[PDB]
């Protein structure tokens, strides 16, 4: 009788350990998403600064306009 | 009944430990997600640049020959 | 004995716990996947202020000389 | 003897539906994952956008003081 669930115990605890594993698998996947975007949020931060610098550019230009 | 109680706790420990393996795939994400944030709302900064670089040319093209 | 019975109730309950934790986590990233074509929509328009901004150089070097 | 079978099928049901949620997990991914390329390629175009845009304004600089002095 106890054979067939011995044996399923093991199969289950094998199973289990490879998705363990699996999902170990899958947060490297994830950090290594996260550290692919730096170059991204570096980017951001020239819009960013391109942004304000025109903008700043217009203010200058305004001024110098009326003459 | 000793093999299916050995085996049956290498299963408990092998259940607890994808607890921790779950827990330990959502903080990946959820630091992905922040980590998107400064890029979702990098749509709305590119837009806010073209319309200064638009302008910034604006103010130039035609006051630039006038003067 | 029963400490068998229990010990696998235990396991079941924490088990579809773990299917609903993941599945959940798939939800949340479809989630996030879909917030990026407003994005990559303005790559395109990264690209023409791009171009126009070359364009500009362009003429006013030309013109610069002049 | 009867009890334990009947979890244990249980118990094999609801790993093996874990298999399909993990799986399921890996396809989201791999499909976030590509949907990224698009953006990372953004990077190349905006550094020659900011190059580019620079140069305007180094040819804006130049020529205000040079035409409008001479």
């Amino acid at each position: 009788m106890l054979k067939k669930v011995e044996d399923t115990l093991t199969m289950l605890v094998n199973a289990t350990s490879r998705q363990n594993a699996a999902i170990e698998a899958l947060e490297n996947r994830l950090s290594t998403l996260e550290s692919s975007l730096k170059p991204i949020q570096d980017m951001g931060k020239v819009i960013s600064s391109l942004n304000r610098s025109c903008a700043e550019m217009v203010a200058k230009y305004d001024l110098l306009e009326h003459h």
